[PDB]
């Protein structure tokens, strides 16, 4: 009578020991993940990235062609990874509209010097125009405080005077942020006019 | 007593792809760990995985 009751017992507790080794290994496991979600999330409460300063253009032949956008990282520092295949830039013009015009972030290494034709000419992208270049970096690919960044695009001819142009830039995790200007009435011969 | 399991990779592990570690005891559960690298990494030293 007692042999088989035992046999029950045993059964049932090796039956107990299975259950408690799958909770909590698949507990673990599940707060292990949460840990890591909320991380991720408090991760993209930062990294806003915003404009500092003023946009400036570039005119030639009384047309408007190349656009520089002055960005840096919000506070709370937690750089923006601006990788070629992590980030893209919208542009939207008034008769056209690109959904990727990134081609990559190129090292400031100040070039000749720090001027607008010098940064237009020097630096070329195989395909697409817009491109990032960062200043007082450290030769990374991600934008970080203490980072100066100036986005730069290689518009063929587009942008007369008075009509408007949109500028998006989606990175992988952040806001993205949106850009919209207008060309002014007075536009020189030649050299950058400053787009407010 | 405070443990710390090291691995050694040799040429693994480049930026954003995840990888998974398991321990098996003979006796208790199982533990899992699944980590991703960020996307900032030093040139040299310790960088926190979180």
């Amino acid at each position: 009578v007692g042999i088989e009751a035992a046999i029950v017992l045993i059964a049932f507790v090796i039956v107990a020991a299975a259950l408690a080794f799958v909770a909590l290994n698949m507990g673990l496991f599940t707060t292990q993940k949460s840990k890591e979600v909320m991380q991720r999330g408090l991760e993209e409460a930062t990294s806003a990235l915003e404009v500092d300063g003023s946009v400036i253009a570039n005119v030639t032949s009384g047309s408007v062609d190349a656009i520089a956008i002055p960005i840096k990282v919000s506070p709370g520092r937690e750089g923006v990874d601006m990788s070629v295949d992590k980030t893209t830039v919208r542009v939207m013009l008034p008769s056209k509209f690109y959904e990727n015009a990134y081609c990559g972030v190129f090292d400031g290494s100040s070039l000749s010097d720090s001027k607008l034709s010098t940064i237009t000419s020097s630096i070329a992208c195989t395909t697409g125009w817009a491109y990032l270049v960062i200043f007082n970096g450290d030769g990374d690919n991600v934008l970080e405080l203490g980072e100066k960044g100036l986005l730069v695009l290689e518009l063929p001819t587009p942008l007369n005077s008075y009509e408007e142009f949109k500028v998006e830039v989606r990175p992988v995790q952040g806001a993205a942020l949106t850009v919209e200007r207008i060309v002014p009435a007075s536009l020189p011969t030649g050299g950058a006019v400053s787009l407010g």
